[PDB]
């Protein structure tokens, strides 16, 4: 028995809600919460915004240093970082952008870095701004992460297609 509540079980694994993943983080303080990186972990907007700022900028006051010292992620890697006053751990993870050319194949590679922990909080990778079919991403999640992850999806039209087109 874990904290996450009010969520829609698709799988064995897999669970599913209509929330913010700012918000959802601030609520249940999971060990860890997914980021929607950039390989830069430049936290402008979107997920990595919204996070970033619900933690006054500290994420992107850690992660600067973090890429000082270490050079960019890989599209399709992660790093693990704080989680400020969202989370005990956050995961860095790059999926792919649509929206910058780059190869949806790698949407399975960044999703197989959520097997490294046994409970994430996330969102669908290469969803929103990074331009990736929600539909599609949540299939590869589904088909490659085998742990216990809990997927928020902020827009309430989107998480009822996610559930009404779910196979
Ligand atoms: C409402 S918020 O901007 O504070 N935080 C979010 C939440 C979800 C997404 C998304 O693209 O799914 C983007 C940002």
């Amino acid at each position: 028995v874990n904290s996450f509540s009010g969520y829609l079980k698709l799988t064995d694994n897999v669970y599913i809600k209509n929330a913010d993943i700012v918000e959802e983080a601030k609520k249940v303080k999971p060990t860890v919460v997914v980021n929607a990186a950039n390989v830069y972990l430049k936290h402008g907007g979107g997920v990595a915004g919204a996070l970033n700022k619900a933690t006054n900028n500290a994420m992107q006051v850690e992660s600067d240093d973090y890429i000082a010292t270490n050079g960019p992620l890989k599209v399709g890697g992660s790093c693990v970082l704080s989680g400020h006053n969202l989370a005990k751990h956050c995961l860095h993870v790059v999926g792919p952008n649509v929206n910058k050319g780059e190869d949806i194949q790698l949407l399975k590679s960044a999703y197989e870095n959520f097997n490294q922990h046994e409970v994430l909080l996330a969102p669908l990778l290469s969803a929103g701004i990074f331009g990736a079919d929600p539909i599609h991403s949540l299939r590869v999640c589904v088909d490659t992460v085998r742990t216990n992850v809990y997927l928020a999806v902020f827009d309430k039209n989107l998480y009822d297609k996610l559930v009404s087109s779910f196979l």
